């Protein structure tokens, strides 16, 4: 809700109240999911080529007790400066720009998103990222949207690969860089192409047992149509030492795939549809090629209004309980969420 | 504060800062106690018979340093739609619908609302509940209301009772019912709860054991002339806990308040509260598990300030059942001046 | 942002999002360092000689990642009450009255504030003090300022010393109190004293410091008009100052001094000089460096919403045993950070 407009300064105070319960024979996901988000979003007009911003979002659960730990983090918290009609430029917690196509498969329901994380290289939300954004490709195509991304080392919590915000192998990344192109082709229809390139640290190329390289590496094609009440997505990444192997590691090489349908009927119901895999390829102690993620989604959600809606959503989990999934830690089993939500 | 109304939708950034501090022999609740608590309530307007809403509700502690642990937690977070003369329905945190009676005893300056806890079945504040109200009995009985109340198990942290919010024995729950009516300056009310218990809760601790955690309440108001009187009495199974050592296999709590308020200001109350345990294992049988008088008073500068003075009177008894269970014996004063947005 | 003003209660929702990058060879300090802060601010008209207020201010760090642990604290929270010419009282996590004074030279664009931490003594952020403030002398001096502040023992987290809200010894204390007093001569001099007693295991735990009481004293200059900003402090402390990691220094000796420019443009530049000296240091320690740089930076005003920054800490401690031990930083620091506050 835009709560603050006055002197050229404006301040959105936004969120959500999700009251929110899953079922499933997988008892580290069942039961009571409900959670909140809130988030200052901000605006400062400087001068007519050059508008400040910032932006900071929370996630604070609510599904477990008051003396429970560890259960609110930050999304996203950066600043920014937009320079006219030719571009922009952030730094601090943020989307990496793999995420400016692989967004367009993440609209679910509930479920999706998920044949990558955050704090995954430049996936998804990361640490420290500086992005430049352009939207008519340097003056020369309208509608042209170019991104260029840099990201500093994410290191060891101590030793030889420390930095101050360290962490573990499964969320450190070296110093790398994401680039991002999307356009408009046909009314309502739209392609993209997105690839990054990070250092992998030392730990991550001996803690874990799976996955060895250099670098960490992402390529990323998509599609959308979007008109006539009909929405339809495509992507494929194919990876490099920057998929996660549940808790084993990374994989060596995975191919992900998702795609999505949906329509929107005027009385205010959304149901989809979606297809989602990830497969791992070369990974170590014998596992060769192995499903990471397959699983065929279906829901619905039914808005109220802008600020009201109830949804129910379907996870039909194909992977086979093997020696891999039961020592990754990934769920097999199948999902069903209901949720009733609340927006401001 | 409402912040925000237009086109249909209203929020009100709501909270309170509270600088608070507690004078007592007992250690472990002496000195400074400030905290404050932050939310939001926000209503949506989708038709002439049904308005969404949500309301977060955050305690944030200010008592410790910037490097200490834990010190922030969510009290509620529950989605919802009201329909008219039918009722409402939410789900998320939310209160138990026992409370819907025995916070009419819940009143005093600082102290009180003692005899049940947070995640303690459906006494108060309870993760996963899913809240049916009616106001005025479908519209044909003025001040009769009434609620149903469905919970989902919340289980242990790992293992066979697992959920993936799962927590200590402590604050476990098994699938559970609750109720409440209460009818209309005198108010009587009733609230009845039903849960399973877990597998953790009849064998980590050593106090407690059976398939059901049950309360049993009625109470009294009245509120008028300046006046407010309460009282409420509940009889719990396996329901009520026992210190740190496990739940009481019963127990009968009791509590009656009595406050007036001055036009320039000052209200002035007394109680008397008491929870008493019965059929403990490991010898300890029969014991007072809270026990004291408390008098206080609060002065009101407005609607936005106040400050305010509680003595607890402590007529616990130290023995190896309050040591061991870790219950506090000793008189507290607290002092508080509070700040409301 | 002033969100609401109505039937005599205002409410301030306010904070920034600061974007911000370190470059270090001490890798515990080296890179992101983004974070931000929120915070309200309220106040109660309740008659023509008395206001209500409020304030909270969060600190919420947003440089690590979604499953990382103790992110966010409150840096304050407080209720008072304010009396016209009477003066002012609050109770709760707020400024040590010792602040009012080093404050003025807490002004680099990223780096300073730091020869002294927060829940240490009365020297900065603090639990449980309760604070009298009379501005202008009852009304009667215009800039003569002066106050009084007591703070209640924040003990252990068990034992003999404990109290509810208990933490370790480096941020502990025994009952206290200070005092401090500004007069305004654009030119100001300050005092400011504390005393508080320490607690048993300030005592019993460190290597280093020992002693009943701590004690500070600190005197101030500032110079503020002509878009000039000058500013020194010297405070001397007992058993208050911290020897890093090791316990307190016996007696310390601190010394900041800073000079800054405000260009129309919205350039400030800035130039300062920080020093801790720790005397009588047990275990053959004696004499030793607590903190010693220079720093140089710049902070380019956008707007009143809006600035970037560069800061260079010039660090000119050594790698000794002192510093080692301590667990104190002796590597050069560059800040560059990007900053929207609302
Ligand atoms: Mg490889
Ligand atoms: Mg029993
Ligand atoms: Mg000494």
């Amino acid at each position: 809700a835009e709560i603050y407009n006055k002197d050229g300064n404006k301040l959105d105070l936004y969120g959500k109240i999700d009251g929110l319960h899953y079922f499933s024979d997988d008892k580290s996901v069942d039961g009571d999911q409900t959670y909140m988000r809130v988030g200052v979003k901000g605006e400062t007009q400087i001068n007519d080529q050059l508008t400040g911003y910032g932006q900071w979002e929370y996630n604070v659960q609510a599904n477990n007790t008051e003396s429970s730990s560890d259960q609110a983090w930050t999304r996203l918290a950066f600043a920014g400066l937009k320079f006219g009609d030719a571009g922009s430029f952030d730094y601090g917690r943020n989307y990496g720009v793999v995420y400016d196509v692989t967004s367009w498969t993440d609209v679910l329901p509930e479920f999706g998103g998920d044949t990558y994380g955050s704090d995954n290289f430049l996936q998804s939300r990361a640490n420290g990222v500086a992005t430049y954004r352009n939207s008519d490709f340097f003056g020369l195509v309208d509608g042209l949207n170019f991104a260029l991304q840099y990201q500093g080392k994410n290191g060891s919590v101590s030793g030889e690969g420390a930095t101050n915000n360290g962490r573990g192998w499964s969320k450190q990344n070296g110093d790398g860089f994401g680039t991002s192109l999307t356009y408009d082709i046909w009314d309502g229809i739209s392609a993209g192409f997105a690839y990054s390139h990070s250092k992998r640290t030392d730990e991550q190329n001996s803690v874990p047992a799976l996955g060895r390289g250099d670098n960490a590496e992402t390529y990323t094609g998509g599609l959308k149509y979007d008109a006539n009440n009909i929405y339809l997505a495509s992507r494929y990444t194919q990876t490099y030492n920057a998929t996660r192997a549940g808790s084993l590691g990374f994989a060596n090489k995975a191919q992900n795939f998702e795609v999505v349908a949906q329509y929107q009927f005027d009385f205010g119901l959304r149901p989809s549809v979606a297809y989602l895999q990830s497969k791992g390829k070369d990974l170590e102690r014998g596992y060769g090629d192995q499903d990471i993620l397959k699983y065929v989604d279906v829901g619905a959600t039914y808005y109220f209004n802008k600020n009201m809606s109830t949804y129910v959503d379907y996870k039909i989990n194909l992977l086979d309980d093997n020696s891999f999934t039961r020592n990754a830690g990934i769920s097999t089993d199948d999902v069903v969420a209901l949720g009733l939500v609340y927006q401001f």
